[PDB]
């Protein structure tokens, strides 16, 4: 079923979101779902659980249709530690901001680590728009969005208007 | 005549606006005539130039209908003075980002200096929303908008959705 997208302002984005505990349970596979569904109809590339106002660690991304194809995933009580201090700027955008996007500095080299819904381990090193996608969810679970991590202004804006070339 | 606003992500509105030298001109007090209109039609208590893309130091601003009434006002060549330090958090929003608002510091006490469109001086110390209103407006003729004056990130968000209790 789809699931209604809230959007920032609601203070349910701004929690520190809490651990799945029912990984291989039908309930999760059907949260899971919904979210895949909810993010196809919305045409995203990642979605996490507290934009749907469902506080829990977890997150569903990937695609393959631009940047290179990104396996689609469902991670949940997801872990991220940088691989290198390299920093690289690119363009992100966020179902709950509608209409916006802006540069956003992320760690180009990362590794993630959690579960899938029927609780076998996932470990993955990711890097460039994998890894960016990775973080931009995490930061949803922690109860943050893209705008309080923009360094340059000029860069925020419409996406209909924008002619900043990065 | 009522003019197109630009939106956030227009490189026009991130220009340094130069003065007006047109004072007493039947082109400035019709530019301000367009501007007076264009803020009413949109619903504004402010509007500079450079959101109608007209790249020049004026804005027009005021209402009588919630805050206490600002006299409407068109001021040409404005500059901004504070007369003290202390800082007021408020609501701002801003025609060139519909749908958002977010709560910015600004000087609570100014004095603002310029003209009247028909060459007349204005110098008028404000403080409250007044002066918040020209302040904010004023940051246009400097390619500068609200979201790079944030500090709490919690605030930020669309008008209907946000239950933030200042
Ligand atoms: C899930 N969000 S993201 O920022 O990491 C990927 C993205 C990049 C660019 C746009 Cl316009 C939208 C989404
Ligand atoms: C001209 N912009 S402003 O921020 O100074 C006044 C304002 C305050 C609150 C809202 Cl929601 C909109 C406009
Ligand atoms: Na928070
Ligand atoms: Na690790
Ligand atoms: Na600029
Ligand atoms: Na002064």
């Amino acid at each position: 079923m789809i699931r209604d997208i809230i959007r920032m302002g609601d203070k349910r984005l701004l929690r520190v979101a809490p651990q799945v505990t029912n990984l291989g349970s039908a309930e999760l596979h059907a949260l899971v779902s919904d979210m895949f569904e909810t993010m196809g109809a919305a045409h995203g590339v990642g979605l996490a659980a507290p934009q749907i106002a469902v506080d829990l660690q977890l997150m569903v991304f990937g695609f393959e249709a631009e940047a290179p194809a990104v396996p689609l995933t469902a991670l949940a009580n997801a872990q991220i530690e940088p691989l290198s201090d390299e920093m690289e700027n690119g363009w992100e955008g966020c179902l709950s901001i509608p209409g916006l996007r802006a540069v956003i500095p992320r760690y180009r080299y990362i590794r993630y680590r959690g579960f899938a819904p029927d609780g076998s381990p996932i470990e993955r090193e990711a890097e460039g728009f994998h890894a960016r996608v990775v973080q931009h969810e995490y930061d949803h679970l922690v109860g943050r969005l893209y705008p309080s991590r923009i360094e340059n202004f000029d860069t925020f804006g419409f996406d209909d208007v924008l002619s900043y070339d990065l």
